[PDB]
């Protein structure tokens, strides 16, 4: 089910930014990656950031101005987007790999829009 709830979306002009947030509930254990993916529509799903379980960050513009971190207090993941161009707009979803069955998480999605 939809164990990763997303926020943080909007419309935003360009040069703007926008943080969104993934909230894992109580049921999703064994993580040992958290990724950020994107999807415009009639497009297919591209990888945009990362955090593998042993202390490591990837970002693949998102080189840079995509920034990945979490709260392991809040069980959150979260994806910090700055310098955003109207080619970043699309739906954003997090995602949530596990070493257990079901093995993969994903979020229902939060929308971006860069519009000036």
């Amino acid at each position: 089910d939809v164990q990763l709830v997303e926020s943080g979306g909007g419309v935003v002009q360009p040069g703007g930014s926008l943080r969104l947030s993934c909230v894992a509930s109580g049921y999703v254990h064994k993580i040992n990656f958290y990724g950020w993916y994107r999807q415009a529509p009639g497009k297919e799903r591209e990888k945009v950031a990362h955090i593998s379980i042993g202390d490591q960050t990837d970002y693949a513009s998102a080189k840079g101005r995509f920034t990945i971190s979490r709260d392991e207090s809040k069980n959150t993941v979260y994806l910090q987007m700055n310098s955003l161009r109207p080619e970043d707009t699309a739906a954003y979803y997090c995602r949530a790999l596990s070493r257990i069955w079901p093995y993969d998480y994903w979020g229902q999605g939060t929308l971006v829009t860069v519009s000036s």
